[PDB]
């Protein structure tokens, strides 16, 4: 096969491991982080939401994605476990990119080499080579992957901190229906001396017998994809948690480090959560950063694919589409982390604006229907002519939302009950006659500012953000 549509698999495939890796991350915090915080009943019902967030609404996103991946590839979700179970050490590898990048390390490999996994994903094997490393052996490896077949051979390797062990490495190439090759297995048996004869003969069996198992394991993944465009088109605009998530990152981190500073009882109780072996020593204040790299990781992804995939080709047009939509989910999330007072603003809305009897729950720090994100724009006390009804407004840039008081300031705590339903701004018109008007089709609502300066104020913003509003609702 063509270098070009060799790398491309190798990148379809990139886009469904890592997915996998993530997906199963995302899974790990709400099982023995998320809800065991939430039984402990070391914090409260509002301290946990301000760090989780909508980690839950990630989840759900991912999750639609992932089954969709797996479905189009014939996957069952068994093959992270059917892993797990073969207790060797082994890597997996993909001569379809550059370099030949690891894509898969055992456990047992990990802890025997003294690597992590993120020190050793998309790096090459090499590493393990020092000086008292025979280089006719290494030449016989690298035949032997350029003929594209098996091999056997004894050599130094080292570890992280420069141990030496002797390595029965097997390599073995995993094919498809084709024969054409696909990926590669390493199984490497450590011992402190070279073996012979016998002591040979028993290691050489049981590393080929590990890479067979491999092999089955991995069967599912070595057949080749045709498409892959049309599903990430199709669930990339599903992303919207993401913008809200990576906006409260932030302060979600803070709470984090500021809560472990002032409670010993409860830093005590995160460590040992992260005793899980699926943790792999890894705090829980590095799992946040994850989604944030997610989705900054999608549009490289989806571009390698598209570079390797030709203008003919019917997935050509469906990569495209994906591409854009990564971008534009990309470009919403980092206003989001930028607009910081912004975040908060609308967060701080959340948690003091008791809205009910809605069709659907109102999030204010999400985002709008053709607007983008949620945009904060003027708030303040507005009089209804005619009645004096004392009510305060929140000005949005799609809506505008009048409450009752039962001002963004992190100790004073004011109750505001929804008083009517939130009128959008695609339908007012505003004129004057501290008295304004806004000219609704089907009802005409007279209020009265604070005073002079605010009702312009009110004016100016409300028709700013209603005639960008109409406009942007005529470009489609
Ligand atoms: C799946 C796989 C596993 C490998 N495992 C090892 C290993 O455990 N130790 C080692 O020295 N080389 C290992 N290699 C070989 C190196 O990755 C590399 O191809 C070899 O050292 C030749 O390097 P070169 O391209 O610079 O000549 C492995 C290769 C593959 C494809």
């Amino acid at each position: 096969l063509t270098p070009t549509e060799r790398k491309r698999q190798g990148y379809i495939h990139e886009l469904i491991v890592t997915e996998e890796n993530y997906v199963n991350d995302l899974q790990l915090v709400t099982e023995i982080f998320q809800k065991p915080l939430m039984e402990s009943e070391l914090l409260t019902e509002k301290e946990v939401a301000m760090i989780f967030v909508n980690w839950k609404e990630l989840i759900m996103c991912n999750i639609k994605l992932l089954k969709a991946l797996r479905v189009r590839k014939k996957m069952s979700g068994e093959l992270a476990t059917t892993l797990e179970r073969i207790e060797k050490n082994f890597v997996i590898t993909d001569p379809r990119l550059p370099d030949n990048p690891i894509i898969f390390a055992s456990d047992s490999f990990l802890q025997l080499t003294e690597y992590s996994r993120e020190e050793i994903l998309g790096r090459n094997m090499r590493f393990l080579q020092g000086p008292e490393t025979d280089r006719a052996t290494v030449r016989k490896i690298r035949d032997a992957i350029d003929n594209q077949t098996e091999v056997t051979v004894q050599l130094i390797n080292y570890t992280k901190s420069g141990k030496k062990f002797w390595n029965l490495f097997h390599l073995q190439p995993m094919r498809d229906q084709k024969g054409d090759v696909q990926y590669f297995i390493g199984v490497q048996l450590d011992g402190t001396e070279h073996v012979r004869d016998a002591a040979e003969r028993e290691g050489v069996m049981l590393i080929k017998k590990t890479a067979e198992n491999i092999d089955e394991a991995a069967k599912e993944l070595k057949m080749p994809v045709k498409m892959i465009g049309d599903i990430l088109s199709a669930q990339l605009p599903h992303m919207q948690p993401y913008i809200r998530f990576c906006s409260r990152q932030l302060n979600g981190a803070a709470l984090i480090q500021q809560k472990t500073d002032e409670a010993p009882d409860f830093k005590e109780f995160v460590k040992r959560l992260a005793m899980d072996p699926r943790c792999k020593g890894m705090p829980l204040s590095s799992f946040i950063l994850k989604p944030m790299q997610r989705v900054t990781r999608y549009p490289l992804i989806i571009k390698n694919i598209l570079e390797n995939t030709p203008e003919n080709h019917p997935d050509h047009s469906h990569l495209k589409h994906a591409l854009e939509k990564a971008e534009e989910l990309c470009s919403q999330v980092n206003e989001g982390v930028r607009e910081k007072e912004n975040s908060d603003r609308l967060e701080w809305i959340q948690a003091h604006v008791q809205c009910e009897g809605l069709s659907e729950q109102l999030v204010f720090n999400s985002v709008t229907n053709c607007l983008g994100p949620r945009k904060f724009l003027h708030s303040g006390k507005l009089y209804k002519a005619k009645s004096n009804k004392e009510l305060y407004g929140f000005l949005f840039n799609d809506f505008l939302l009048l409450t009752q008081i039962t001002v963004f300031s992190p100790k004073s705590n004011l109750q505001y009950k929804m008083y009517k339903t939130p009128i959008f701004l695609n339908e007012v018109l505003v004129k004057l006659p501290p008295i304004f008007h806004i000219s609704h089709i089907d009802r005409v609502y007279t209020l009265r500012a604070e005073s002079i300066n605010e009702r312009t104020a009110w004016v100016q913003k409300i028709k700013a953000a209603s005639e960008l509003y109409i406009e942007t609702e005529k470009k489609k």
